[PDB]
């Protein structure tokens, strides 16, 4: 199964930093949602689940056909909460009609990741909507009760390694659980991206509580918690080497999370030999907006 991307018609870098600049200038102006959080995080997420669908067995889901608006991925269990973003993201697409459903998706993700300080993400233009009969079944995100084997394997059907995994975990550094999304209680929580969620790992005294769900999960008395997921990076010593690299070098994990993040987003993407180079967007900081 072959998506070769397909270039909006006529667009290039400009139309796509218009864009950039749309959904960055929205994070800026809607800074209540979330008890003051806004919406970087849940745009992060959200980039992250329409690509997380991918199998490298047969090319099924991933970012390329934008099928996270269609009822049955959209309703998702897994997916429950990132209808904020999907409702954030209406009027930037109302506005550039244009731009591919995927496209959007995915851009709203590194938008949010550089807007939040974060390493710039090279990112490709091209997806193309496709029907909603390619739309995949729900069940293909992970699990976060789930121990750090369980992350292993998964992550294998997305053809990343230990290095990419730990890297792509960074960004729990970001946002926060509502126990009525996922079943887990939300720890502090921070909107500017940084290498603090491996920091945290090593660094809080950390104890195995119940929340109200009746789920487990690993709660600070400084107020932090961490998925049992998240903690299984510690519990496994190959894991754990790489947590103390990132926690070490601030640069480094840049650099890594960069790289996987957008591999994340173009997994299932053929491009052209002649496709544009990747564009690397100036954050609204930069430009002086
Ligand atoms: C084993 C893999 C993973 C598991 C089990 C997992 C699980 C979760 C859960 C349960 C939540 C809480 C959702 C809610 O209650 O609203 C969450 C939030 C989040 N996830 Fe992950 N996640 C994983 C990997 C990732 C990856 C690879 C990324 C991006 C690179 C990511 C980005 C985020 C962000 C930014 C949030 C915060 C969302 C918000 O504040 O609304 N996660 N994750
Ligand atoms: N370990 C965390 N604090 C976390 C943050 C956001 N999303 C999931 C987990």
């Amino acid at each position: 199964l072959v998506h070769v991307a397909s270039v909006e018609k006529g667009r290039s870098y400009e139309d796509f930093q218009k864009v950039y600049n749309a959904i960055a200038l929205k994070l800026r102006e809607d800074d209540e949602y979330d008890n003051y959080i806004g919406y970087g995080p849940v745009l992060v997420r959200l980039a992250w689940h329409i690509s997380g669908t991918w199998d490298k067995h047969d090319n099924t889901g991933g970012s390329y056909g934008g099928t996270y608006r269609f009822k049955k991925e959209f309703n998702d269990p897994s997916n429950a909460g990132l209808q904020n973003g999907f409702k954030f993201l209406e009027p930037i697409h109302k506005e550039f009609p244009w731009i591919s459903s995927g496209d959007l998706f995915s851009l709203g993700g590194v938008t949010a990741v550089q807007e939040m300080q974060g390493p710039k993400i090279p990112w490709r233009c091209g997806r193309v909507d496709t029907p909603e009969d390619t739309t995949p079944d729900n069940g293909r995100l992970p699990d976060a009760d789930k121990d750090a084997g369980y992350v292993r394997t998964f992550f294998q059907r997305l053809n990343m390694n230990d290095r990419e995994v730990v890297a792509l975990m960074g960004a729990h550094a970001l946002g926060k659980t509502h126990l009525k999304n996922s079943g887990y209680e939300g720890g502090g929580a921070n909107n500017v991206f940084t290498n603090e969620f491996y920091l945290n790992l090593l660094n809080e005294d950390w104890k195995l509580e119940k929340n109200d769900a009746n789920n487990e999960q690993w709660d600070s008395k400084s107020g932090y918690m961490m998925l049992p997921t998240d903690y299984s990076l510690i519990q496994d010593p190959k894991y754990l080497s790489i947590v103390k690299e990132y926690a070490n070098d601030q640069d480094k994990f840049f650099k890594d999370f960069s790289k996987a993040f957008e591999k994340l987003l173009e997994n299932g993407i053929t491009f052209p030999k002649d496709a544009p180079s990747p564009f690397i967007f100036k954050t609204l900081e930069e430009q002086g907006l």
